[PDB]
């Protein structure tokens, strides 16, 4: 197995799939890594067996029907892989934990989000549809281009939301487009 974390590339106290040769840190790994289980299979493994159970799954879909769709098993999974993908990123090191908002000629957002917000969120089951997930991420990233206005710095939400919307495209099978 590989000596670091593959979410934010430090060693540690890492766990090991037992299918694929990727470690973790505990709180890393979303959901966090299982108390027991041997073996244990990450999300990577976890994803993987979806598509290969359902090949079908990975034909083009509507955002507008993924969305809609209820937080079943499968669903909560696909959110907690999508979150986890962000984090992998060391930039979203930026939009993980509570911001504040003290900039003169800007106002704060109305409605504060933030990773590690997220992340509670579907830990406690608390979104019923994809689309409630997804509004949450992207309010991350709007919110942050609106405060930060012309400074250089709308730069980070712009590059860490496009990580975002390259792997809900390819987690959720979006149908591609021009
Ligand atoms: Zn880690
Ligand atoms: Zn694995
Ligand atoms: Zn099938």
């Amino acid at each position: 197995n590989s000596n670091i974390c593959e979410v934010c590339n430090k060693w540690g106290r890492l766990f090991c799939c037992d299918t694929c040769p990727r470690s973790f840190h505990e709180h890393c790994h979303i959901p966090s890594v299982e108390a027991n289980k041997n073996p244990w299979s990450c999300i990577f493994c976890r994803i993987k067996t979806i598509q290969e159970r359902c090949p079908e799954s990975q034909s083009g879909h509507q955002e507008s029907e993924v969305l809609m769709r209820q937080m079943l098993p499968e669903e909560q999974l696909k959110c907690e892989f999508l979150l986890l993908k962000v984090y992998c990123d060391s930039k979203s090191c930026f939009f993980a934990s509570e911001p504040y908002y003290n900039r003169e000629g800007s106002q704060g957002p109305q409605k504060p989000m933030w990773l590690n917000k997220v992340k509670t969120s579907l830990n406690e089951q608390m979104y019923t549809r994809v689309e409630g997930f997804v509004q949450d991420m992207r309010l991350i990233f709007h919110n942050h281009k609106e405060f930060y206005r012309e400074d250089k710095f709308t730069r980070l939400g712009i590059q860490v939301q496009d990580i975002f919307e390259k792997n809900f495209r390819n987690i959720f099978a979006i149908q591609e487009t021009s």
